């Protein structure tokens, strides 16, 4: 009742009954905590009580254990928490029993329960959530750095949109105004004409909103954050009125998403995880990698190709995700090109910064799968004498210059194509599916959404 917190205690058989006995007495008996049960997580070899209702009882505590000592019995602490519905799950526990990696381990499954996980030198929060959408919704998060995640979630914004669920995008960003804006990316005309004027000030502007807009092309609430932790809270946002903005539009469905590691710390029906194939493998498989992969519904996996990911990191990533999220649906993708409009029969001069030793693979994917001929690369998008100079050698032998909608592409490329008479096609560097034996990604996405609308239809 009133503040008491519901606590469970980790104990281990590698501490001596009196010990362990005296810490659980003396945290019952202290106000404000109320020890709901102990959790015995291994070891035998300080136990000088071989029947466990005797345990029990002489500890004056329902105790829960799993069958096998050599190991964590992480079913047996989820179970607990649930049961009790418990505040706080503290960690009486030492080595051998636990070690960095399974207090990860045992973290990760207190911290989705909504429990606060804590020992003698460390504490870790569950997420902030506030229950504020009265529109289905799904949140779009990744699990580190330089893994295509903004490519992802721009691409399933207009997969939903193309598909006429009508939604807005609430971004969590690097900046912005403390009341969040309203970028009316429905109205943006993908056009050279068009963007020469809004992709300045959006350069200029102390936020990224509407670059954020210029790639999802829907209605985008703008919002910010000030840092990420490790799990994926943030320090402060403005997110929950960027959520309340978002059910009185017109829209008819929301997907949230977060700058850096940020989760937007608002309730949502199903979630989309990116994952970087070129990542670190113990940012995945270690730390709160796995807490985040568990929050999927749908994981998309980035960079599934060399020079970034060999086959077997592919195929261990892709294991490692079976392993901890069997429920998932999960998709290996490469990112490539898509134009914006027709290339097919069209003479190219590709305007992209991507690196040497892929230029060729986007190359022969343009010519293979949209009919034109690249007759020449530039990777000077941000500097205009280069650029200048580079059209000199092609402003014969090129009908367009193709290049990717950034806000930066507008501002400069565009500007020096339409200055030098040279047609302009932007293109989107999309996720492409490389295992036909997984699905198709656009049909993964609208099954999520699919599913987050009957989620909210269900619960009214
Ligand atoms: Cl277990
Ligand atoms: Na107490």
């Amino acid at each position: 009742m009133g503040e008491t917190k519901k606590m469970i205690c980790l104990v281990d058989g590698e501490h001596y009954f009196p010990v362990v006995k005296d810490s659980i007495e003396i945290l019952d008996d202290l106000e404000h905590i109320d020890v709901v049960a102990v959790v015995f997580i291994g070891g035998t070899e300080k136990l000088q009580i071989e029947d466990p209702k005797e345990y029990s009882e002489k500890l004056g505590k329902p105790v829960f254990f799993g069958p096998d000592p050599k190991k964590i019995p992480y079913d047996v602490i989820k179970k607990c928490v649930k049961k009790y519905n418990a505040d706080i799950v503290m960690d009486l526990s030492d080595e051998p029993v636990v070690d960095y990696t399974k207090r990860f381990r045992i973290a990760s499954i207190v911290l989705k329960e909504g429990a606060v996980y804590q020992g003698a030198d460390f504490k870790f929060e569950p997420l902030t959530e506030y229950d504020v959408l009265e529109k289905p919704s799904i949140k779009i998060i990744g699990t580190g750095k330089r893994i295509g995640k903004t490519a992802v979630s721009a691409y399933a914004a207009r997969v939903i949109h193309k598909h006429k669920y009508n939604p807005c995008v609430v971004a969590m960003g690097r900046g912005g105004p403390r009341e969040p804006e309203i970028v009316e990316g429905n109205k943006i005309e993908i056009t050279a004409e068009y963007l020469l004027e809004q992709a300045d000030k959006g350069v200029h502007a102390a936020s990224d909103h509407w670059e954020d807009a210029l790639m999802s092309r829907i209605l985008t609430v703008g919002c910010r954050r000030c840092g990420g932790g490790m799990l994926g809270d943030t320090f402060i946002t403005n997110v929950k009125r960027g959520a309340e903005i978002a059910n009185k539009l017109d829209s008819d469905f929301v997907i949230m998403e977060g700058s850096g590691a940020a989760i937007p710390p608002v309730k949502t029906n199903r979630q989309i995880v990116t994952v970087g194939a070129n990542q670190p493998m113990i940012n995945i498989n270690n730390f709160f990698g796995p807490f985040r992969i568990g929050l999927a519904d749908l994981v998309i996996i980035t960079m599934c190709e060399e020079p970034m990911a060999t086959t077997e990191k592919i195929k261990k990533v892709e294991k490692f995700i079976k392993e901890i999220n069997p429920s998932a649906n999960v998709i290996p993708t490469v990112f490539r090109p898509k134009p914006v409009g027709n290339v097919e029969g069209k003479k190219v001069l590709f305007a992209t910064t991507a690196p040497k030793v892929v230029v060729g693979k986007l190359v022969n994917y343009l010519e293979s799968k949209y009919g034109c001929d690249v007759v020449g690369v530039t990777p000077h998008l941000s500097n205009r004498p280069l650029l200048r100079r580079d059209l000199k050698k092609y402003i014969n032998k090129a009908d367009l210059m193709l290049t990717e909608l950034k806000a930066a592409a507008v501002d400069v490329a565009t500007r020096v194509a339409i200055e030098a008479g040279l047609d302009v096609v932007y293109c989107d560097n999309i996720p492409v599916v490389i295992d036909e034996s997984y699905g198709n990604i656009d049909d993964a996405i609208i099954e999520v959404v699919e599913m987050a609308i009957d989620d909210f239809k269900n619960n009214r």
